[PDB]
């Protein structure tokens, strides 16, 4: 439907292996968006070609505040290209660095946006699974916006595995080869808040193989500055067997949730 000529490319955005995601405008409609660029090249050497058109097929078909949208695609000889919704505020990532931890209250409410964003999801039974700062960006209203469907994937499932990636984020079932549902959404969103609170993900190491360690005992502890709540909330989202992690609405409904949620 569309091509390259139809935009205008503006600044650079940000990178990524297989290209760069530019600020664009749309010619006729003077509609701004961003421009993700992948080198089909790229995308076969990594055989990887399988991943693009599932990020394509469930991130097209999603609808939600608090997901970003995919208008469309398309490509030509050298490259395919991803017309994505823009979101003028940047990374969760970047806002971390920047503010270097989240209060309770920003904490929390990103937390709601989040929980919701995955609920509508796991309801089509799609599971995102790499949820990041990295992957987060900013609408206006300031509002969180889960990009990057690469990953995601439907049913309870088993992946074609690839150690090489990392585990930060990763829940303790996926990382140790097993069965695993929707419930890694909500380790994600533990480590996520523990993330937000305290300025580093709760496992982190200066290794692949400690990590692994790390998180798949489930080894972690809280500052000082943690409060009560907090502590509990992370402590009822990290645990080891997927079964006892609350469900997403237990989430909204948990007390340091609806105490501190701004939104
Ligand atoms: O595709 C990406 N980003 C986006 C998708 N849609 N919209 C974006 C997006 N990212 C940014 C980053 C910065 C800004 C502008 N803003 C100005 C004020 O200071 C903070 C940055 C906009 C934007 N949109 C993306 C981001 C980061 C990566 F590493 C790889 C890809």
């Amino acid at each position: 439907q569309w091509a390259l000529e139809d935009f205008e490319i503006g600044r650079p955005l940000g990178k990524g292996k297989f290209g760069n995601v530019y600020l664009a405008r749309e010619k006729q409609s003077k509609f701004i968006l961003a421009l993700k660029v992948l080198f089909k090249a790229q995308l076969e050497k990594a055989g990887v070609e399988h991943q693009l058109r599932r990020e394509v097929e469930i991130q097209s078909h999603l609808r939600h505040p608090n997901i970003l949208r995919l208008y469309g695609y398309f490509h030509d000889a050298t490259r395919v290209y991803l017309i994505l919704e823009y979101a003028p505020l940047g990374t969760v990532y970047r806002e971390l660095q920047k503010l270097s931890k989240f209060d309770e209250q920003r904490t929390a409410t990103y937390i709601t946006e989040l929980a919701n964003a995955l609920s509508y999801c796991h309801s089509k039974r799609v599971i995102h699974r790499d949820i990041k700062p990295e992957n987060l960006l900013l609408g206006s209203a300031g509002e969180l916006k889960i990009a990057d469907f690469g990953w995601s994937v439907h049913a309870p499932s088993s992946r074609r595995t690839t150690l090489c990636g990392t585990l930060d984020y990763l829940p303790p079932e996926m990382i140790e080869g097993r069965m695993h549902d929707e419930k890694v959404d909500l380790w994600s969103l533990g480590v996520l808040c523990y993330e937000f609170l305290v300025g580093k993900p709760p496992f982190e190491a200066n290794t692949y193989q400690e990590t692994y360690k790390r998180i798949s005992r489930v080894e972690f502890t809280f500052p000082d500055f943690v409060t009560e709540g907090a502590r509990d909330l992370i402590s009822r989202l990290l645990k080891h067997n997927p079964s006892q992690r609350p469900m997403l609405r237990e989430v909204l409904e948990h007390p340091w949730i609806t105490a501190n949620s701004s939104k």
